[PDB]
């Protein structure tokens, strides 16, 4: 997670697209979702991020519906963006064990129950909070095999993004586990 605000500049695809769904939550403006291989998702926004300003304009009170006309009404040229990097979430970095495990269970990418004597008790990992990031990748929408299979091929060292289910809840109103499942960036981030 970034400890500060960034600015990023966009540039709309060929079919005047840039990869991103927005969602108002108190007050203010959130990534819901990142396309893969969108402006979005090449720039680095990721899930969670907050947008503070688009073209140098406060997104403070907007609705949804307001963002994404504003997005659509932009010279497709050169977008500006001020982010708050995933201000909502926090990494926990956890080491697996001789069995492979950090040592914690999960289901619908919530965590439910942290192992004595692990590497998530010893890390003080918490649970009724969602999965967002392991290693970085998206795993939002995932099936709960699919994220225990990308933990089983990770090394021993396991970083996981973590954010309180209510919050994620809140974020995640409006959007099917198709949407979801296929269509969320969960590409490892390229060079």
């Amino acid at each position: 997670i970034k400890q500060g605000i960034r600015e990023v500049i966009l540039c709309k695809d060929q079919d005047g697209k840039i990869g991103l769904r927005l969602k108002s939550i108190d007050n203010g403006i959130f990534v819901q979702l990142v396309q893969a291989n969108s402006p979005a998702s090449l720039v680095g926004l990721r899930f969670g991020d907050q947008v503070l300003q688009i073209n140098g304009e406060n997104c403070a009170g907007w609705s949804s519906d307001k963002a994404h006309k504003v997005l659509k009404q932009a010279f497709g040229e050169k977008i500006t963006m001020t982010i708050r990097d995933r201000p909502f979430e926090r990494t926990i970095t956890m080491h697996k064990d001789s069995t492979g495990h950090v040592g914690f269970i999960f289901k619908n990418g919530k965590i439910t129950s942290i192992v004595k004597d692990s590497s998530a008790a010893r890390n003080g990992l918490l649970t009724e909070h969602n999965i967002c990031e392991i290693n970085g990748q998206n795993v939002i929408g995932l099936k709960d095999s699919q994220i225990a299979d990308i933990l089983s091929t990770s090394g021993t060292v396991v970083t996981i993004t973590i954010m309180p289910a209510f919050i994620f809840e809140h974020i995640i109103k409006r959007m099917a586990p198709s949407i979801m499942k296929s269509l969320m960036d969960h590409t490892i981030p390229e060079v």
